[PDB]
């Protein structure tokens, strides 16, 4: 179970913590991916926890895109979160470095709410040029279910914390 977690709102908790290293300690029953709309999980979060799965996370998610085509900016698919979790939600947060809109933020982490309780990076932060405040601000009004943030960053997870409102 979720430990060691500073709790920010009635549902969202956060933790300076590498998701990858969570997700095989707690073995949650949703690990949330930082993915794109290609599921090509090469750096950042995506590259990580598919790095985890020995790239079985990869295979399965090429699978997926030749069924199903690419996802869409904002939008997500359930996969399995093989060694790390019960389900991965892929998430595709926009890529402000790619010249995507911020505004869907908010969409992509909408998609949170399918779900009871996840184990989630920030959306659109990291490789994905959002501003990281900015996104911990788009998760705690937009998510209503239990979300455990994760923040790799020991510097960025102090100024998340101390700056939140
Ligand atoms: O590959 C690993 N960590 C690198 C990493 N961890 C991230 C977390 C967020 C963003 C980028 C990251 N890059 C690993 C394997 C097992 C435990 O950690």
């Amino acid at each position: 179970s979720f430990s060691g977690y500073l709790k920010l709102t009635d549902n969202v908790y956060i933790k300076n913590a590498d998701i990858v290293e969570e997700a095989k300690k707690v073995k949650p029953t949703v690990v949330v991916n930082a993915a794109n709309v290609y599921l090509k999980h090469g750096g950042g979060v995506a590259g990580a926890l598919n790095k985890a799965t020995n790239n079985a996370m990869q295979v399965e998610s090429d699978d997926y895109i030749a069924t199903n085509g690419p996802l869409k900016v904002g939008g997500s698919c359930v996969l399995s979160g093989h060694n790390l979790a019960k389900h991965c939600l892929h998430v595709v947060g926009p890529n402000v470095n790619k010249g995507e809109d911020i505004q869907l933020l908010k969409s992509a982490y909408e998609n949170f709410n399918q779900h009871e309780v996840l184990l989630a990076p920030l959306l659109s932060a990291g490789i994905f040029g959002a501003d990281p405040i900015h996104s911990l601000r788009v998760c705690v009004d937009t998510v209503r279910t239990n979300v455990y943030l994760a923040v790799f960053d020991k510097n960025l997870y102090d100024k998340l914390v101390s700056s939140f409102l």
